[PDB]
DNA sequence: TTTTTTTTTT
């Protein structure tokens, strides 16, 4: 049914828009179809236009086809006559058709791959790979796109606009009412959120109580630590769930009774998600590793996160660039966007914290300026948040949080806010 | 590897247990391996137990095939020896085995299918799979992998975890009460531990002591001293062990016979460690020598040490930057990196000292941000004590011991604490 | 309703909004998406925002063959022959 | 006697201990004997052990060798044995 | 070899 495609193709311009790019010369023949299309091809990526049928004729006539081939393209032309038929039944249809064209351009590859290397050495041909390139043409079968979204025109697309805004299809809600009331509802799917504060006040602990904040709330989270132990971040973790206190487990003040007891109680629950710690060596980690172990984890253990935290994000590799091949600037700012560009591509939100400068430690203020590892962070970070922490406040028991920076809305209606940090139990309360 | 693969199911247990599921009858051969494979596995399904070279002999003769597989069968079974290879590499080759087995039995039955597919509707089977099934089958040879431990699961990894928690995995007692009080239980496997003092305070005299101390508890210490030799390292040791002044040990106050005497008396010492002094010159340490000689000398002295000291931090050797960097910052970072690597990889408890900077010397306290040479350090150090002196205290023989920085514990409930130190014998003792 | 009256103007121009991976545009791709808003749609754009400028990819260097002071200049460069060309 | 060397590299630790670490991949030649520590030396860099012959010549030595060079590497690792003798 | 950057220290 080549005929209609190409017919459509001409003469409708919604048609053409929705699957341009899953049309390819390998899909019809080698034969007029695949001629014709070549014209069509050529036609548009030369005027950058859908070509006409006197246009179709004219790129013919100046054509080195034989006298066959340009019969049969001649021919081919004339039978294109527009034809009514149903958009979502020729989509359905245009899809089924490149699927199954793809899939037997893949098993006749695989055909000529097996029968030359079932030859004798010296029979067969080194012009055709060997039988380990096999699984790649095999996959490269499966991985056909069958969507492109070319922009979010603005007039044409309200509805889903406002679907968006109804639904909230991009805010993920907190726990902790503040910091709702703050972010509009929480933060949304493709963003970098950042704990800006100084050297052991409580940056991964901070962390640890965002995750598990989400992760009672039914969340897959992947916590990725890069300065501690996959055992350490895990004991933070339960010490906030399972509400015992951190200097207990390492006192043995928890039998393994009621630790047990409270696992089940948790456990239960269908209000509660999956997580999966993930320590890193200290600056040897990549992006290109994460995506790998989010592949993997998804391949065996079935776990697509919806939360991403990254603790002490500073230590890992650029993937771009040699380790420690530039300065702290730009090898951080190349991280912070790869970082940025995951939480994008998986529609994950994003939590990381930042070094301070020597320049903010005891200090009752930090700025955005303060940043130590670059300033290519705090241009791609959507929402900052200082930690500080002075020796007064430590001793009630809290810590001063200010909104230095806000994507979510605007950072000067409640900058400064406290909250009441447990120390010992590794989580933060609300003050109200 | 079809023989390695029989070979280690049938003797080995924790190769059969780690991967029995993920064998299939028709992975293996149409010839003796998968008659072999079969006899496996009825005598599995029979007895709920690994067979043995007898008992698939015997099942051999009462089984009943023609004689030349017979024959085969019988020769295969007189070639599965022992052959302990190492167990990380057998799961990855039979992983990989078991998938390319799987890719050319999907690609066989691709190449049936489609040279039925390209037959006469009349001379074909309607067993045959149509076209439309091949792609799903691709999938089938794609999703075969073996399950792998990817990350720390915080919910069906609990039971493992609690194990790690009532028994003190990754803890190395101190001998002191201060430090053992305030770390929880000693210092953890695979962490950075830091004495920050001015110059000439007692950082590689508390580095001797901490050695010394691991050296009475059955420990295994490889010191790596960058600024004094071999012989001066060997001597502090003495001076603290032998409760001889460090004015006895080159005045000549001690004798042959006492010295002789006491080596011997610590050499009955059961509980006594083993301890060994490296010396590197100033600045010309790397990461990969420390593994070098260790690993070639590890097989010659068969010594592997529970702590690894390295004096004086600030003066070591970057693995990863390759020439030499005035930024005194990043050099720095990327060796505290590098080091606290090394101790996870090798899962050590590692010491080091550090430089305060020009104003802390004559300060009688010091802050973190008063750190010299970079504010990496701070950042990627579990554990910071600085070793603040001043004359009163020197004089009631005294130095203050402050927890700059923690991660076993609360760095605020006993942050400043005297600690008795005898320079003259080069020891540490605890203030009552 | 609003959506409606802005539409029943004849003033009204088109608003089209691409968002591109931090890093992964470029002045290439930047004609590139433009001639398939061309394509697909009969788009062809008079005024042209971008967000920031050095976040995109050169053309011509490689990925980093070279420092601040070449890339962020060659994208600048790049986008200016840009707005020439089109 | 890259022969000698290979055989007591595989089969004799002490001698690993002492000459491993100062051995290279271009000290023997440029035939077979450079594959052989080739692949012996993705097998320690992998494993961090040094591989058995099976794990030599059955699960490497089906690398993407041409059948002039592979069938001398397969010659070579034939030719190994422990020669008793001191350390 | 020009630049841009974060940084420690006179
Ligand atoms: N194991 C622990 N037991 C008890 N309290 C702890 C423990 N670890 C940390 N704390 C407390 O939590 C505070 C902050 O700890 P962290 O979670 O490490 O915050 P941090 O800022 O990420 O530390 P770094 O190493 O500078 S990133 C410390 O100052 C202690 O008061
Ligand atoms: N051989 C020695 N004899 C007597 N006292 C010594 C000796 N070595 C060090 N001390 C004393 O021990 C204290 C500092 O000793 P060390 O630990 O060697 O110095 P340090 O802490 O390593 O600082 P550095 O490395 O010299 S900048 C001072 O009070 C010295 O007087
Ligand atoms: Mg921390
Ligand atoms: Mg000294």
């Amino acid at each position: 049914m080549v005929e209609i495609i190409l017919s459509h193709l001409i003469f409708d311009q919604a048609y053409f828009s929705k699957v341009w790019p899953y049309m390819d010369s390998e899909y019809f023949e080698s034969g007029p179809a695949k001629n014709t299309f070549k014209l069509i091809k050529s036609h548009v990526n030369e005027y950058h236009s859908v070509p006409s049928i006197n246009a179709l004729n004219v790129a013919l006539e100046n054509s080195s086809f034989t006298e066959t081939e340009y019969s049969g393209v001649k021919t081919l032309i004339s039978k294109l006559a527009d034809s009514p038929e149903d958009h979502s039944w020729l989509v359905k249809e245009t899809e089924k058709y490149v699927q199954q064209r793809a899939m037997f351009n893949a098993t006749s590859k695989i055909i000529e791959i097996q029968t030359n290397a079932e030859l004798p050495p010296e029979k067969r041909n080194k012009k055709m790979p060997d039988v380990g390139a096999i699984p790649d043409i095999m996959r490269q079968a499966l991985s056909i796109s069958f969507d492109s979204y070319v922009g979010h025109d603005w007039m044409d697309d309200y509805e889903a606009r406002w679907l968006s805004y109804m639904n909230k299809a991009r805010k993920v809600p907190f726990k902790l009412r503040i910091l709702n009331k703050i972010t509009k509802g929480g933060a949304e799917t493709g963003t970098l959120n950042v704990l800006m504060a100084g050297v052991n006040v409580g940056k991964s602990l901070g962390l640890c109580s965002l995750a598990a904040d989400y992760l009672q709330l039914g969340h897959n989270v992947l916590y990725i630590s890069m300065e501690m132990a996959e055992e350490v971040c895990a004991k933070r973790i339960d010490a906030n769930m399972l509400d015992v206190s951190l200097d207990d487990i390492d006192d043995g003040h928890i039998s393994y009774a009621e630790y047990k007891g409270k696992m089940e109680k948790w456990r239960e629950k269908s209000t509660l998600g999956r997580l999966i710690v993930k320590q890193y060596p200290t600056g040897g980690a990549d992006a290109n590793t994460f995506r790998s172990l989010l592949n993997e984890l998804k391949l065996k253990k079935n776990f697509v996160p919806t939360i991403i935290i990254v603790d002490y994000l500073g230590i890992c590799k650029s993937c771009r660039i040699r380790v420690y091949s530039e300065n702290s600037y730009t090898t951080v700012k190349a991280i912070a966007e790869e970082l940025r560009a995951l939480a994008v591509e998986t529609e994950t939100v994003l939590w990381t914290a930042a070094q301070v400068g020597k320049q903010a430690w005891d200090s009752s203020d930090v700025n955005m300026s303060d940043i130590a590892e670059s300033a290519g962070l705090p241009a791609t970070a959507d929402f900052m948040l200082a930690v500080i922490e002075t020796e007064e406040l430590a001793a009630a028991e809290q810590q001063l949080i200010k909104q230095i920076k806000s994507r979510y809305g605007d950072k000067n209606k409640w900058n400064k806010f406290l909250m009441g940090v447990q120390k010992g139990n590794q989580k933060w309360v609300e003050i109200e």
